[PDB]
Order: structure tokens, then C-alpha cells, then sequence
């Protein structure tokens, strides 16, 4: 019955002035999804959970209509609205045949001004590194990128999961994402599959060879190159990429 108070925010860029008492296990993992509600969770940029995210059989499901990045209907990415800094997330994930999703971490909610001075919501992924979720056997993204760097558990389009030990579609996979003092490790199915380091020259060089380079996408470069912003922190998010996917046993340990 041990529990810990985690702060959360309820709307775009809001301060985390509310709180949830969540279970914490014997090793410090706080269960952030309760199996039954979206308490603490909301749409990236919204004050409401988009109804394409549902809850069934103890899992968060996305209900995709097949438009990839479109984020059409009552969609968009989903965040657990508590900023983490040094943390280790563990979860299980399952893809339908041919499905694409992702885990986003260190996400900031970012707006730009258009030519009229209105605020425009920028994509979660121009600030947040992404752990790819994919059916590697059927989604064509599996064959794009370089060295299989768009297969499940890759840092999408930058560093491939090696080993690529995904189970086939319809089976539960385990994911781990660890961020500790700038060292990031992805795990998949109880193995560490890649490692990298934020805020270094080599990270800069990696971004300069990406679709988020300073030349191609200045805002993305600025945000990602100082990932997590001034305080190096941000939201865990789940990706709307138009496809059916399920997540469960979502747990985060705060690291010191
Ligand atoms: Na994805």
C-alpha cells in the first residue's frame, strides 16, 4: 500500500499545481497508469484526453484510423503530465499487424507564433526523442532509415536497436527507457539495445545529420540540441501515428 505524491499539470504549459497519489513498489517504480483511468494524463497540448485513446483490459489503447502522422479525428499524442528529469520508465507494449507508435520522453509543449501572432502547437517530436514502436515484419518503415534505425526500440531514424529482439505482432514486448544525467539507454525485452548521451558535441552532430538539423528545421534543432529545455526535463508521451497499439504496466522510477 505504499504511495507517493506526483505533481501534474492539466492544460497547455500549465504549472503542475495538482497532485496524484500513486503506488510505488519495493524498487521505487511508481505505477503511472492505473489500469482504469487517465488521471494525470492528457493530450499533448490539450486539457483533455483525446477519445482515440481508450482503456481496455488494464491497457491504454490507441484506436487508429490509419492516417500515419495525420493525427486526424479526435487524436493527437498523449502525455503523462508530470515532468521527469532523471528516470527509468518500464512498460509493456503490443502492436496490431502493421502498426506504428512510439514512446516520447523529455517532451516539452512548444508553440510558435504564425504571421498573425497566433500561437501554433508544434509537434511533440521536435522536442522529444522517440523510442520507436513498430511491427518490424510488416510496416514499411522497418525497411527505411539506415541499419534498421526505424525498427522498434530504435531512437527513431538515428540509432538502431541492436539486438533487434522484438517479438512478433500481437505479443507483449517490454520497453525500458533510462535517462540518467544525460545518458539514455533503451531496453527491449529485458536487453539493453542502445545507448547515447544528450547535450554533447556528438549529439549535436547527430542532430545535424537528422531531419531535425539546424538547416532543415531550426526550431527542432534548437529544442532537441538542448533536450528538456533549461531544466533538462519533460513528459513521457505515447504516439498517435494512426495505428492500433496497446501499452500496460507503465511504471517510472525517479533516479538520484
Ligand atoms: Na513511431
Amino acid at each position: 500500500p505504499s504511495k507517493v505524491a506526483l505533481s501534474y499539470s492539466k492544460s497547455l504549459k500549465a504549472p503542475e499545481t495538482d497532485s496524484l497519489n500513486l503506488p510505488v513498489d519495493e524498487n521505487g517504480y511508481i505505477t503511472i497508469f492505473d489500469g482504469e483511468t487517465f488521471n494525470g494524463w492528457r493530450g499533448y497540448g490539450k486539457d483533455r484526453v483525446p477519445t482515440k485513446w481508450t482503456i481496455e483490459d488494464g491497457c491504454i489503447k490507441f484506436n487508429g484510423s490509419g492516417g500515419g502522422e495525420a493525427q486526424d479525428g479526435d487524436g493527437g499524442d498523449l502525455i503523462f503530465a508530470h515532468k521527469f528529469k532523471n528516470f527509468e520508465l518500464e512498460l509493456e507494449w503490443k502492436v496490431a499487424k502493421g502498426s506504428n507508435s512510439g514512446i516520447l520522453y523529455l517532451a516539452q509543449e512548444v508553440t510558435s507564433k504564425d504571421k498573425d501572432g497566433n500561437d501554433v502547437l508544434e509537434p511533440i517530436y521536435i522536442s522529444a526523442p522517440e523510442y520507436q514502436i513498430l511491427d518490424n515484419a510488416n510496416h514499411p518503415d522497418a525497411k527505411l532509415g539506415k541499419d534498421n534505425n526505424r525498427q522498434s526500440a530504435s531512437l527513431y531514424d538515428m540509432i538502431p536497436a541492436v539486438p533487434q529482439n522484438s517479438k512478433p505482432f500481437g505479443e507483449w514486448n517490454k520497453a525500458k527507457i533510462m535517462v540518467y544525467k544525460g545518458t539514455v539507454v533503451h531496453g527491449q525485452n529485458d536487453e539493453n539495445v542502445l545507448e547515447y548521451h544528450l547535450w554533447t558535441k556528438q549529439w549535436t552532430d547527430m542532430l545535424q545529420a537528422s531531419k531535425f538539423s539546424e538547416d532543415k528545421w531550426p526550431l527542432a534543432f534548437e529544442l532537441l540540441n538542448n533536450c528538456g529545455g533549461e531544466n533538462h526535463e519533460g513528459f513521457i508521451g505515447l504516439q498517435d501515428h494512426g495505428d492500433d497499439v496497446w501499452f500496460r504496466n507503465i511504471r517510472v522510477k525517479v533516479l538520484d
